[PDB]
């Protein structure tokens, strides 16, 4: 498929705690169904996708959706593409504390390392096992924020928040300036978003709230070099894997405590990354998109371009105070593929 979608409902959080919140999602094969606190004696509204991970429990439980799961589904099926010579895309959406950090990038700690981590642990690993001596690989890696239309280096502590995305006359759009670096193995490359991750929390981030309300990109372009006698023959695929901003900041009116510029280009960001989407669909089933409306579908114009493969995992909250955003997300997800 050229588009994947998946929803994802998490534990209740503190904020659900102390409201003695109740659970309004369920879940059953690859469909979720969202109550109406209101009308509890209602019928759910069911939404169906490829597929709903049901992580509202605890990996204590038997149908606990894991990281590992979650990855194995998705994660693995792209870094395949990946090494087919094809660009990828993995995005998280959600409201802010859905779980869309938890999903992409996890805990270091023991069973919860997220998409990323288990990717590139995947990647190095596959890499290392290439017996045929004709085989050269190249890996290189940037990790940037956007917060209104400005790029953050999150690779490099001396040259953030100033970043200005470009395009080149042939080669396409990028970022000025960014860092790319070339990493050689799992234990590197798993220091370089550990330094980046640290950067997404510093305390200096709470002035803007940067970590909810930016859009996190970890791109690694993977080069494949095969010799034969004598032409040496190279694939290189772009592999990028998202946190988005969160998907209630995309008020652009001043509501709740976000500001114009911010939600603005928050919402636009995740229109225009709706309408790319979905046409993405539209187009795969039958077997030019309005890139420029945001500077991340713009950045990220050749990941989802025709032979690119992209997919979404839209995280839920499962608390019945979260119904209007939480359906909202639903909804966005249903449109992406449907
Ligand atoms: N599947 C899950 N398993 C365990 N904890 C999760 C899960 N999904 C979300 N959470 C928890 O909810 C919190 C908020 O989501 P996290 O991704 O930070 O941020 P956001 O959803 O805003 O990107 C974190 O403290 C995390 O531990
Ligand atoms: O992060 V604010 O200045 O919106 O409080
Ligand atoms: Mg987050």
């Amino acid at each position: 498929a050229s588009v994947k979608v998946a929803v994802r409902v998490r534990p209740f959080n503190s904020r659900e705690m102390s409201r003695d919140s109740k659970c309004i999602i369920q879940m059953s094969g690859s469909t979720t169904t969202i109550v109406n606190p209101k009308q509890p004696k209602e019928t759910p509204k069911s939404f169906s996708f490829d597929y709903s991970y049901w992580s509202h429990t605890s990996p204590e439980d038997i149908n606990y959706a894991s990281q590992k799961q979650v990855y194995r589904d998705i994660g693995e099926e792209m870094l395949q593409h990946a090494f087919e010579g094809y660009n990828v895309c993995i995005f998280a959406y959600g409201q802010t504390g859905a779980g869309k950090s938890y999903t992409m990038m996890g805990k270091q700690e023991k069973d919860q390392q997220g998409i990323i981590p288990q990717l590139c642990e995947d990647l190095f690993s596959r890499i290392n096992d290439t017996t045929n001596d004709n085989m050269s690989y190249s890996v290189e890696v940037s990790y940037m924020e956007i917060y209104c239309e400005r790029v953050r280096d999150l690779l490099n502590p001396k040259n953030k928040g100033n970043l200005r995305v470009r395009e080149h006359p042939l080669l396409g759009p990028y970022v000025e300036d960014l860092s790319k670096l070339a990493v050689t193995s799992y234990n590197d490359i798993q220091d370089l978003m550990d330094s980046g991750n640290k950067p997404r929390t510093v305390a200096a981030t709470n002035m803007n709230e940067t970590s909810s309300r930016s859009h996190a990109v970890f791109n690694i372009i993977f080069t494949q070099k095969r010799h034969d006698t004598n032409i040496t023959t190279e694939k290189v695929s772009k592999i990028s894997l998202v946190d988005l901003a969160g998907s209630e900041r995309a008020d652009s009116t001043g509501a709740k405590g976000t500001r114009l510029k911010e939600g603005a280009n928050i919402n636009k960001s995740l229109t225009t990354l709706g309408k790319v989407i979905s046409a993405l669909a539209e187009m795969d089933s039958g077997p030019f998109i309005p890139y420029r409306d945001s500077v991340l579908t713009w950045l990220l114009r050749e990941n989802l371009g025709g032979n690119s493969r992209t997919a979404m995992v839209a995280a839920l909250s499962p608390a019945d105070i979260n119904y209007d955003e939480t359906l909202s997300t639903l909804r966005y997800a249903d449109r992406a593929k449907q």
